[PDB]
């Protein structure tokens, strides 16, 4: 009962994407179909995924660190509160953003990566 | 009754060094002494540190990102389980150390974030 492009498993949709693209702009494109980037729950999901798959090609997954704030420690475990600091303005910088992918090498597994790279991308629709 | 090269505020003794060398090695130093690199912990601390420290120096605390695992997140919210992953082996890159420094700026005293491994000065603080 899934849309013609999509493979069903479970109660879910997923959607292999053929063209490359950031993660935001790919995360866009599963959006506008009523998707998300894959977000891989079980170990039956993982492998109905790579039977699915490309060995030749590199997906993102909805899996991803947006960066920001550190976690920032005193060095004797005195709790570190954020609203009681004296960082100058603009300060400390803000950690960068970082994305994860699924590829195989010679076997499947995940990666992590640059967001802004263009790579393949897995949606998974929830039926 | 803190050491002769040491100063006292409240229960504490502090230490403003002279040499320049990595945070580690800097909490190291403070180590040896039975100190840490400094805590700060109150408004009335900052301010005693900043009125021993010279405006020209700048100097670790002892404030840090060790680094290591990042903070993933699935995009739907669903809580992420180390444990339940599969990461290639060697996967993920470690996120890098991060140390942090008192300075000033013109127009004042503050914390900046910076590389671990620069040399700079340092304060350590010892419980009395």
């Amino acid at each position: 009962s899934c849309p013609t492009p999509w493979t069903s498993f479970q109660s879910s949709c997923y959607f292999i994407s053929t063209g490359m693209q950031s993660w935001t702009k790919s995360q866009k494109n599963c959006s506008v179909m009523g998707a998300d980037l894959v977000v891989i729950n079980t170990r039956e999901e993982q492998d109905f995924i790579i039977q699915n798959l490309k060995r030749n090609s590199s997906y993102f997954l909805g899996l991803s660190d947006p960066g920001g704030r550190r976690h920032w420690q005193w060095v004797d475990q005195t709790p570190y509160n954020e609203n009681v600091t004296f960082w100058h303005s603009g300060e400390p910088n803000n950690l960068d953003e970082r994305c994860a992918i699924i590829n195989f090498r010679s076997e499947w597994g995940w990666n992590d990566i640059h967001c802004h790279v263009p790579q393949k991308s897995i949606c998974k629709m929830k039926k």
